[PDB]
């Protein structure tokens, strides 16, 4: 009992493809894999015990010789989304926060992973939306899907609004 049992990830994976309907419906998926290092680990595990949890499958991922664990979700709302993030931050240590002004959503992100202890580490999201981007802060690839590619050692806002049918249509 009590090992030297501490590892860094160096080089490890996290990408965070999401993808909403505008019918405030949220699906996606959060994979954040990493190295093994150690035979113990077949996926360093998110720590996601959330209270939609019949929603949101997380499992292990083992893939391109990573292992750790993803987390696809389907069939969510818009008030499911922070509790949802709460989840990958456990494996991301970034902050994202969505907001509804009127009938458009505002999507606020920070990623300030600069004191960071690998320089490999990737951390990607992609937001896939079949609707249309008003103003985002970021890379958008089409007018309904936005990437942005979160760098170590840097600091990055992210950023996304889209124009989105509110439940209770309000303004």
């Amino acid at each position: 009992g009590r090992e030297n049992l501490y590892f860094q990830g160096h080089m490890l994976r996290v990408r965070a493809s999401i993808t909403i309907s505008p019918d405030d419906l949220v699906s996606g998926e959060i994979i954040a894999a990493a190295k093994p290092k150690n035979s113990k680990d077949t996926g360093p595990a998110l720590d996601g015990d959330v209270p939609f949890s019949q929603k949101v499958a997380v499992s292990n991922y083992d893939s391109d010789g990573y292992v750790g664990s993803q987390a696809v979700f389907s069939d969510l709302t818009f008030a499911e989304l922070p509790q949802l993030a709460n989840m990958n931050s456990d494996a991301a240590g970034v902050n994202l926060s969505l907001r509804r002004n009127g009938n458009i959503v505002i999507l606020e992100g920070r990623a300030d992973l600069t004191s960071v202890s690998d320089p490999d580490a990737d951390v990607e999201l992609t937001v896939a939306f079949p609707a249309a981007v008003t103003s985002t802060n970021g890379d958008r690839i089409e007018p309904e899907v936005v990437q942005w590619k979160l760098k170590p050692g840097v600091v990055s806002t992210m950023s996304a609004q889209a124009r989105y049918t509110d439940p209770n249509t309000r303004s």
